[PDB]
């Protein structure tokens, strides 16, 4: 691997896309401007010279067949020959379409542009693409035009994807502002092939006016269930709608189909000033989209343009998707990370049309959820984007906090040595920004810890053993050394030298191979192998370089729940803590129901504090996939945070000791790729719990591949779900639904008992 790696970004584009325009209209919003207006951008942002160039070819007929009907394709092709009247007299055939000589030559390269790069990434050539081809496709259907669509470019490379690299399932999505039913029909009765579209409708009103646009439009026959309309019913749509319907609905979904391949009828009328969507979204939506997208199938993306009218809004929303797909940083969303009560409308409307045949929809219970007033969801402020650096700091000091009397205790000092191997060995290291270690402070120790517990840890360098054994016992589950207060400094030091790289751009996110472990810790004790929490240190010290009110979120998938973490930030409203842990009705450690999901957080702190407890079974990928998309992340977007740490406890791992639990590097990779898009890419990762060697430093070194931008990797059947973890997340839902918009799907519990 490495020299080899497929890292590039294919662009197709040739002058041929220019050559034909509305000959009867010279203000047709389908005109040569926009594919020019977009490559003009693409160079002006720098992005053009960053994207392999790839050569279009003309779709073949064999090709075409695989969608079209020959009486269609010779008409079609009959085309180049005609006068201007008659090409106006057969153009009026078709429902808002125009024609002129070069069209169907435009068509054929249009297609061929998406073969292309499917080709480039299903060989492996490159790792994703983006065809900025007109005329548009995804209207166009087997034995007629439609939309400005002559053939539809997606449908036929779908198939083409099957036919000639022999991809089983492909999932087409379809972010364009209008329903593109030409690409539904075509797969109505295949399974094979996966088609979403979310689109403008309002109850028909929309062009084309179809009932079919509707979510109750599933497919049929054996296609029945791959079929996904979201109608949107309400114009004026923003980021927030987006990203939660994507969230809530079509990831659980795709992530269950288990594409090989993602197509994308990428129009770009959902965009401020676009003339004919209506909609608000900002094309920033369209990093994180894209984003999303690369999870499922591997990375395996293509995009192709379809729609968007307005010549800067199309452009801007081409760069944005770019950028994504070039690996830059997800910007900061310029909107709030909160759907609207239409859009929780549509979208609980299309989950509950949809439920009977999704395992991963099946997740909810249903059953009503809160409408009151939600918390506010503030947007922040734009951050320049920038090539990522991903800073790693490791210090070899940290092995020497250990346990005279008990060798075999788990919070063993190589822990970090093998991780730090791993990732030498897999070239990650070279790959990184190493940042220097150093020591924490008093004053930043005091920052969430009391003089007193700070100076009994300090004297801990001059306590001799006997009187470290007792003091050892006055804690829950602690042992220590006489380096053990400076291995805990220098797991805080490291965190905030990490944190400084991130605020002040030397790096964009960061790995902190650290010990011992700090999410246990408390305010005046310390607890469960914790004596300092570094995560809870590190979000005061970023808010002490930066201002008091930085949102930071906390992520703790570590398999404990993080007591001390929640503690120190149980009122605050600055710092959100979000918490996927083992409890067992209470039994589990740290044996304290503060674990549970109904412990809000306190005060102003109300709705601030996310507990996700698990009980009754072996948790792995499944249940803590299906809790990012549908708590972690709709949670963690809304409250739009400035900074990520993750409390990294790796004992949720297969083959942990301690945890029990069945979570693999592959899991966790995809758990550190959903979170890259929040914070515009400010992610520090954190050692915390995780205790076989083996796994740890597999699974770390997957959660550093992906903030270096490494395609996320294949997944086990992420279905179906431990019912006792399908409890527990409805739990979170309920108890926080009254604070998070993002969470409040709507599905009736009929639906739930129907099956
Ligand atoms: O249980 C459940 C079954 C599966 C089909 C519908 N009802
Ligand atoms: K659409
Ligand atoms: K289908
Ligand atoms: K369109
Ligand atoms: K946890
Ligand atoms: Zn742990």
């Amino acid at each position: 691997q490495g020299k080899s790696k497929a890292t590039g970004t294919g662009l197709v584009y040739v002058d041929a896309f220019t050559r034909f325009h509305c000959l009867w209209d010279a203000s047709h919003p389908e005109c040569p401007a926009r594919v020019s207006t977009v490559m003009e951008m693409l160079e002006t942002e720098g992005l053009l010279g960053r994207c392999v160039q790839v050569e279009a070819r003309a779709v073949t007929e064999d090709e075409l067949l695989l969608v079209h009907t020959k009486e269609y394709v010779e008409l079609m092709k009959s085309t180049q020959n005609m006068t201007e009247e008659e090409l106006k007299t057969l153009a009026e055939k078709y429902d808002s379409v125009y024609l002129h000589p070069g069209f169907f030559s435009s068509a054929c390269l249009s297609v061929g542009s998406v073969l292309q790069l499917v080709d480039k990434v299903m060989t492996s050539q490159l790792r994703n693409g983006f065809s900025i081809n007109r005329p548009p496709g995804h209207h166009a259907q087997a034995d007629k035009m439609n939309g400005f669509c002559m053939f539809n470019n997606l449908a036929i490379a779908a198939r083409y994807a099957q036919k000639r690299h022999r991809v089983q399932r492909v999932l087409i999505v379809d972010w364009d502002v209008h329903h593109g039913q030409g690409i539904q029909y075509i797969f109505e009765e295949d399974p094979s092939v996966l088609y979403f579209s979310v689109h403008r409708y309002e109850d028909g009103s929309f062009w084309p006016h179809l009932k079919e646009s509707d979510s109750s439009s599933v497919g049929s026959g054996a296609g029945q269930g791959y079929n996904i309309n979201l109608p949107w019913n309400k114009v004026g749509m923003e980021s927030g709608d987006y990203i939660t319907a994507f969230q809530q609905l079509l990831l659980p979904v795709a992530y269950e189909f288990q594409p090989q391949l993602v197509l994308v009828a990428a129009g770009f009328d959902a965009v401020i000033g676009d003339p004919k969507g209506g909609m608000q979204v900002s094309p920033e939506c369209f990093s994180i989209l894209t984003h999303m997208l690369k999870g499922v199938a591997q990375g395996r993306l293509v995009l192709a343009l379809e729609g968007g009218y307005n010549l800067q809004s199309t452009a801007e929303g081409v760069c944005a998707s770019m950028r994504s797909l070039l690996g830059d940083p997800c910007p900061h969303l310029p909107s709030s990370g909160a759907p609207c009560e239409s859009a929780l409308k549509s979208i609980s409307k299309t989950i509950s049309d949809l439920y009977p045949f999704w395992k991963s929809l099946q997740t909810f219970e249903g059953g009503p959820l809160s409408e009151v007033s939600p918390l506010p969801a503030p947007v922040c402020a734009e951050v320049k984007v920038s090539s990522p650096i991903t800073g790693l700091v490791y210090d070899q000091r940290m092995m020497l906090h250990h346990n005279m009397w008990d060798s075999h205790h788990p919070e063993l000092p190589q822990r970090i040595s093998r991780i730090f191997s791993r990732h030498e060995e897999l070239r990650l290291l070279s790959r990184c920004h190493r940042i220097p270690a150093r020591l924490a402070t008093e004053e930043e120790l005091a920052l969430c810890h009391s003089s007193k517990h700070i100076s009994i840890i300090k004297s801990s360098e001059h306590m001799k053993p006997r009187d470290l054994n007792r003091l050892g016992d006055e804690y829950n589950s602690i042992f220590i050394s006489n380096e053990s207060y400076t291995c805990a400094l220098l797991a805080a030091g490291s965190c905030f030298n990490s944190a400084q790289a991130i605020l002040t751009g030397q790096v964009r996110n960061a790995v902190a191979i650290v010990r011992p472990p700090g999410h246990h810790a408390e305010k005046d004790t310390a607890c469960g192998f914790c004596f300092f929490n570094t995560a809870a240190l590190t979000a005061r010290y970023a808010q002490s370089i930066t201002r008091e009110s930085l949102r930071v979120l906390i992520v703790d998938w570590d398999v404990h729940h993080g007591n001390g973490t929640q503690h120190i930030f149980e009122e605050d409203d600055s710092v959100l803590y979000i918490s996927l842990h083992r409890y067992e009705d209470g039994a589990f450690f740290p044996n304290s129901e503060d674990a549970n999901y109904d412990k809000v957080g306190l005060g102003k702190g109300r709705g601030y504090n996310v507990n996700i407890p698990w009980n009754g079974g072996k948790m792995g990928d499944p249940e803590y996939m299906a809790a990012f998309h549908h708590l972690v992340m709709p949670i963690a977007r809304e409250f739009a945070p400035e900074l990520v740490l993750v409390s990294a406890g790796f004992d949720a791992a297969r083959g942990d000791p301690l945890g029990g639990f069945q979570v693999t590097p592959e899991g966790y990779a995809h758990l550190t790729h959903q979170l890259m898009s929040l914070a515009a890419g400010r992610v520090l990762i954190i050692l915390e719990g995780g205790y076989n060697l083996t796994s740890i430093s597999e699974s770390m070194s997957m959660c550093t591949s992906m903030l270096l931008g490494d395609s996320p990797p294949s997944l086990d059947h992420l279905t179906p779900l431990k019912t006792s973890a399908t409890v527990s997340i409805n739990n979170v839902l309920r108890a926080h639904a009254p604070f998070w918009s993002s969470l409040r799907v709507n599905i009736p519990e009929s639906l739930r008992l129907s099956l």
